[PDB]
């Protein structure tokens, strides 16, 4: 296989029901690398086509310093495997869950330095007619700590009528109801949302009464003091009209973010 042949395993980092995630060296080249391997799916099926759309979005994706750098994906077996730069700081989720533990989290100017970052990384993704639809904590990697956008796996085009729903504690209302006009904007509505988390918060709903009043642009209490114009944008970036949030553009030029 040239996975075997080309790199040596030397860590599993992630699991799921799709792949498994390793740490690996590339022999020829030194470097480390997460590699993901995943069941090849069934040739022409809607499945494949979505393993291909994270393929090619990463294949567009690879100019921008917020947006986890590709640089090959191949086929063999009955497995799919991409090769990404290693990020070795772990995920966004991860550092959560510590920071959760000893009742520390990300202070302010750490979370406007995190909402920056990935706007950033979104206002390229966007600026490609490109909408990452799955963005939470798990799918933020961190490298001055970096933050880079990762798992394009529910990429899609902007203009795109039919769309994969990515992780319910982060989508927008919008989304769910099937109206797709606006789709840039349930990024913008997730990534508050991963900022909320950052700063504290509970894990968020998955449905229920506290799912859709949060829904409504009512921010899940956070245990810290944040300057009122922080919290105004964190609640006008979850407003329940989508044309009422910053485009990733209006965020990184926001003044609170000077
Ligand atoms: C599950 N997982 C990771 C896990 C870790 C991680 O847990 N490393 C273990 C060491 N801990 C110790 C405290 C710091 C982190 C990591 O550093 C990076 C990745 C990681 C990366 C990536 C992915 C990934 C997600 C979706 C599709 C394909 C990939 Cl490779 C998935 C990944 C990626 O693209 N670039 C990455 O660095
Ligand atoms: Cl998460």
């Amino acid at each position: 296989s040239r996975y075997t042949t080309e790199f040596h395993e030397l860590e599993k980092i992630g699991s799921g029901e799709f792949g498994s995630v390793f740490k690996c060296v590339k022999r020829l080249d030194g470097c480390i690398y997460a590699i993901k391997r995943s069941k090849k799916p069934l040739a022409g099926s809607v499945d494949e086509q979505n393993a291909l759309r994270e393929v090619y979005a990463h294949a567009v994706l690879g100019q921008h310093s917020h947006v986890v750098r590709y640089f090959s994906a191949w086929a063999e077996d009955d497995h799919m495997l991409i090769q990404n730069e290693y990020c070795n700081g772990g995920s966004l989720a991860d550092a959560i869950s510590e920071n959760y533990r000893i009742m520390s989290y990300f202070k302010e100017a750490e979370l406007k330095d995190l909402l920056l970052q990935v706007g950033r990384g979104l206002r390229y993704i966007h600026s490609m007619s490109l909408v990452h639809m799955d963005i939470k904590p798990s799918n933020i990697f961190i490298s001055k700590v970096m933050f880079k956008i990762g798992d394009l796996g529910h990429v899609t085009r902007i203009s795109s009528p039919q769309v994969e729903e990515g992780d319910s504690r982060f989508l927008a209302n919008e989304v769910l109801q099937e109206n797709y006009t606006h789709l840039p904007k349930a990024d913008i509505f997730a990534l508050a949302l991963t900022v909320v988390c950052a700063a504290g918060a509970e894990p968020l709903p998955r449905n229920g009464d506290q799912w859709h009043e949060i829904r409504q642009g009512r921010l899940p209490r956070i245990p810290q003091v944040l300057s009122q114009e922080f919290t105004e944008l964190l609640k006008v970036m979850i407003h329940p009209d989508p044309e009422r949030r910053p485009s990733a553009m209006a965020l990184v030029k926001h003044s609170v973010l000077l």
